[PDB]
């Protein structure tokens, strides 16, 4: 189950949030492949309801109308074209599968859908699938509102509507078959796996029944007998009757405590300090590394929503963000996902962002293409964190040190720490309010290494800082507390 199915050597996937299929295909060939990224998580590719109030929010894509591959990101031809082009270059595609529900019960009937399909939430008729009132949990849910009201009741969380979203009867073989039909369509096209949206709201057993009906991965790109990579979106911060471990039988699970706690530590809140990261991992109560999908932020919580709370680090806090992502990519715990977002007119009022609903850059609803600037950055309001030198070079760092043990740990008892990965990589952080100047044991072969955070190695040259490792593995590091990027990283492949 639990294998990402990426090409040997590639260790991360990127979430190209709300990107168009055609732009992802180009990105795979011009950037992702040559830069060593393992794969891409795409936004839901199935038809959703077009919500005009507010104007085309990002969350309308989490309200299915049918399973036709027709959305603002593109049609089926473009989707197939993207998967093929990306697979041919060694970059995998993972689909965000919204299978727990359909749209909001209070949405008006009609054809306000991304593909014009007709649907009637009131009568619970989605003829494009087709689903009828007999395919929902209206009869199971026993709350007054028909919605989930108490999260300390596991049954309610599974059988009632998540915020009014029509809850599918996943125990019915008919429903399981329709969903499996959709997922097999994607698998045969070439997708390598799925993010199972709202997994906490589904019974582990139903998810299993659906996975039993799936084909093996397309034999043109994957070894025979390959199984799709499955990671279930379960928000478990502890304290609930539902535990992420209840889903280990189906695949990996998203570890939301990861970004929440790392954000608190980097921000140095709640008395937390970087020296405490010495036992980062299961030691902090996270799920086993072999079942974890980790990230600093995701599409939901970077908007202040979702759970980690106010500790979540985002591209808005660029300096601290790069450090957190840098630490995640260097640490052996779990399988890493990098976020790639778009900017929106954030407007707080009483601590809340009233524009947290805003969708991707657009011209009257039409998603704007991702343009690339001369300096390799993106235009049209796409942030492209995956193109930031500090992030992109750490994605490569993880590939280079893959398999190496966590060793040579150092800390000053405060917020200055360093550690290596075998004899293939070393990284140093300074998050204290004073300079860091020290000679440390790196465990690396003697030589001149390019610091990949401040620069790049380009044919025997470094465009940034150079680190000198002596015959005994010692190297001196200097990091001002007022430095742009208060951390340095070198590895086997940045050596001159
Ligand atoms: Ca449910
Ligand atoms: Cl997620």
């Amino acid at each position: 189950q639990y294998s990402p199915n990426t090409q040997q050597g590639r260790t991360s996937i990127v979430h190209l949030f709300e990107w168009r299929w055609v732009d992802i295909a180009l990105e795979c060939e011009r950037y992702l492949a040559p830069k060593g990224f393992g794969g891409v998580q795409v936004s839901p590719p199935n038809e959703n309801v077009a919500i005009y109030n507010p104007f085309r929010p990002w969350w309308e894509r989490y309200q299915p109308v049918s399973y036709k591959l027709c959305t603002r990101s593109g049609n089926e031809d473009e989707f197939r074209n993207m998967v093929t082009r990306c697979n041919n270059v060694g970059v995998r595609i993972y689909v965000d599968a919204v299978i727990n529900h359909m749209c909001g019960n209070a949405v008006s009937a009609g054809t306000s859908s991304t593909c014009g399909s007709y649907f009637n939430p009131g009568s619970r008729d989605f003829p494009a699938v087709p689903y009828s009132g007999w395919d929902f949990n209206d009869g199971k849910c026993k709350t007054g509102s028909g919605d989930i009201e108490n999260y300390n009741d596991a049954t309610q969380v599974r059988d009632c509507r998540l915020t009014g979203l029509l809850d599918l009867a996943l125990e019915k073989d008919y429903v399981r078959s329709k969903i499996a039909e959709y997922m097999n369509h994607l698998i045969d096209i070439g997708v390598a796996g799925f993010r199972l949206d709202a997994s906490k709201h589904m019974w582990p057993g139903d998810i299993k029944a659906i996975l039993d009906k799936l084909h093996n991965l397309n034999s043109n790109w994957f070894p025979a007998g390959s199984k799709p990579f499955i990671y279930q979106a379960v928000i478990d911060l502890g304290g609930e009757p539902i535990k992420s471990s209840d889903y280990f039988g189906n695949g990996r699970v998203t570890e939301f405590k990861y970004g929440a706690k790392l954000g608190t530590v980097i921000r140095k809140w709640n008395g937390e300090k970087m020296s405490y990261l010495k036992n980062w991992g299961e030691g902090w109560g996270f799920v086993p590394s072999d079942r974890a999908l980790v990230f600093v932020d995701n599409h939901d919580n970077q908007r202040g929503h979702g759970a980690g709370g106010a500790s979540i680090l985002t591209f808005w806090d660029a300096r601290l963000y790069k450090m957190a992502v840098g630490f995640m990519l260097a640490h052996p715990y779990g399988f890493t996902r990098v976020m790639s977002s778009y900017r929106w007119p954030r407007q707080f009022q009483n601590g809340n962002d009233v524009n947290d609903w805003v969708g991707p850059p657009n011209n009257n609803g039409v998603i704007k293409e991702v343009t690339i600037n001369p300096d390799t950055t993106c235009g049209n309001d796409w942030v492209c964190e995956h193109r930031w030198r500090q992030i992109r070079n750490m994605v490569i760092f993880r590939n280079v040190v893959d398999g190496q043990p966590f060793t040579n740990w150092y800390d000053n008892g405060s917020n200055q720490v360093a550690f290596g990965r075998g004899n293939r990589g070393f990284i140093v952080f300074n998050n204290d309010d004073w300079s860091f100047s020290l000679t440390l044991q790196t465990g690396l072969p003697a030589g001149t290494y390019c610091d990949v955070i401040s620069g790049d190695k380009i044919n025997g040259n470094c465009t940034g800082i150079k680190i000198y490792v002596s015959d005994d593995g010692k190297a001196h590091f200097s990091i001002s507390n007022s430095a742009e990027d208060p951390f340095i990283a070198i590895h086997a492949e940045s050596k001159l």
